[PDB]
């Protein structure tokens, strides 16, 4: 029993973690077979985050501009270029700690684990959604930059997520590791927000279907609604409009509880309307969404990786 | 910025994962040099599990009853011995994967890391505290027993969780590593029940001190209390005691922000009293108190 917000192991890619320095900037770079990534970033003054020329400020670095410590031992860097966001840098030894391992983008309500990092050296690990404005909800402080983000399908590390900043909110802003960033920004000190974000809808109901495997059902009551009817609700509520797809990815749970999703969607627009009336489920007093209904089955059915 | 409940990475912990199995029962050891660590009721028998001798069964138990599987790897077991709760199979390889570490047995209200692992190979990491009534609010399916809970402040891992068993109301209770039970609860299916559990009132605090220092202060008020006063109203909403230790222990969260410690029991004796009126704390519609004093500062500015 139980129900706790849960990473993946992080093993397999601590040891892909190394120290990316560029002159009087260190950050945090993921070193595969014989490539570091890193942010492109890493190679601005702060005078060049203004308004950086990315192209223009590599040419003048060489290979020996970029230190890179694997632990307490340094790489030889032979080679660096850039891909949209990402500073590739090539080295001379390939990580033998290497996982198997592909790079995935991910879609908005999607989870994944985040191994926050400092000087390469890994701090902490936790669970993070990718909202629907394209930010994620991190815990960062100065030196997190090049943390990464993953999944693991089998034994397969699917990462999904490089940090590159902060934005006045407090939210937190980066690319897949292909460099390209979620959401509408830029890598450059300038005016950036988030937009107004929304609940992800399909992740709630998972999160309820969570609640009820664990015993906690005060919620359930005898009515059911329709897709339109209750997406009007959920649009009012800045909730996502549930999809025909969502009903069917919430298929299994739906088997499994005995309730159907309009069935939970019922409970969900009472709950919406009229509060909790003082009560939690699963010890939280606020509808979570950042449980997918994939991470809801593997912890209520135990995949081990 | 941001607050997250965060978890050590696992990687060093994964290493020490190995399976154990006895009779038809299978849980997992933890693997450090060369002794397997696990929970002592993998040797009890179905029609057994109340009243087990464990000294009785496990004299009748030869090493090649224990099979001890690390990864793909059978490992030979040429020696056991009992200690209090666990067993301690002694193997025939040191395990390359062991890091620096220490066995801690801790305090309620002190948190730790929990890698879930099934036939032992790791699930899951997530972050937990001891209650004040010695269970854990942990996440935990059949086949966890040996699951462990750790630290690893600066590079040493120290072991101060083992899980043993679920409890009726579906909280979880275990050992430290030198098998001693935290509570007090016995490795027998007899009728056990958790005490009644009150809220960490000492982290509570610190995670108030963490929502200043992140940049929220519409909780805070013009007032303050004397110690004992904001004891006997917090022990009216089952909060933990505070005591002069745990005052102290605040006094540099509290130097950091400018808030005096006994300002902040003001500040939480007002959040019982009114509720959070749609406001959230850190993201939170409820006073989270499973971030100690400790946590708050490592994770913080
Ligand atoms: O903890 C559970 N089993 C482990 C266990 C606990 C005590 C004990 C033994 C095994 C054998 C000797 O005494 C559990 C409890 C509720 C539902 C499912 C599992
Ligand atoms: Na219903």
């Amino acid at each position: 029993s139980g129900f706790r917000k849960m990473a993946f192991p992080s093993g397999k890619v601590e040891g892909c973690m190394v120290q990316v320095t560029c002159g009087t900037t260190t950050l945090n770079g993921l070193w595969l077979d014989d490539v570091v990534y890193c942010p492109r970033h890493v190679i601005c003054t702060s005078e060049d985050m203004l308004n950086p020329n990315y192209e223009d400020l590599l040419i003048r670095k060489s290979n020996h501009n970029f230190l890179v410590q694997a632990g307490n031992v340094q790489l030889r860097v032979i080679g660096h270029s850039m891909q949209n966001c990402v500073l590739k840098l090539k080295v001379d030894t390939a990580n033998p700690k290497t996982p198997k391992y592909k790079f995935v983008r991910i879609q908005p309500g999607q989870t994944f684990s985040v191994l926050a990092c400092y000087n390469g050296s890994p701090s902490g690990v936790y669970q993070c959604a990718m909202r629907p404005n394209f930010t994620i909800k991190g815990s960062f402080l100065n030196g997190s930059c090049g943390s990464v983000g993953f999944n693991i399908d089998y034994d397969c590390v699917s990462f999904c997520y490089m940090h590159h900043m902060e934005l006045p909110t407090g939210v937190h802003a980066g690319t897949d590791l292909e460099g390209n960033f979620y959401g509408p920004f830029v890598d450059r000190q300038t005016a950036q927000a988030a937009g107004t974000d929304t609940t992800i809808t399909v992740n709630v109901l998972a999160w309820l279907y969570a609640a009820v495997i664990n015993g906690d059902r005060w919620f359930l009551n005898r009515f059911t609604t329709t897709l339109n009817d209750f997406n009007l609700v959920a649009m009012k509520y800045n909730y996502e409009p549930l999809t025909q797809d969502h009903v069917d990815i919430l298929g299994p749970l739906s088997a499994q509880t005995g309730i159907a999703v309009l069935d939970m969607c019922a409970s969900l627009k009472e709950l919406l309307q009229n509060g909790m009336n003082g009560r939690t489920i699963l010890g939280s007093a606020l509808l979570e969404d950042e449980f997918t209904p994939f991470d809801v089955v593997r912890q209520c059915s135990g995949v081990t990786f």
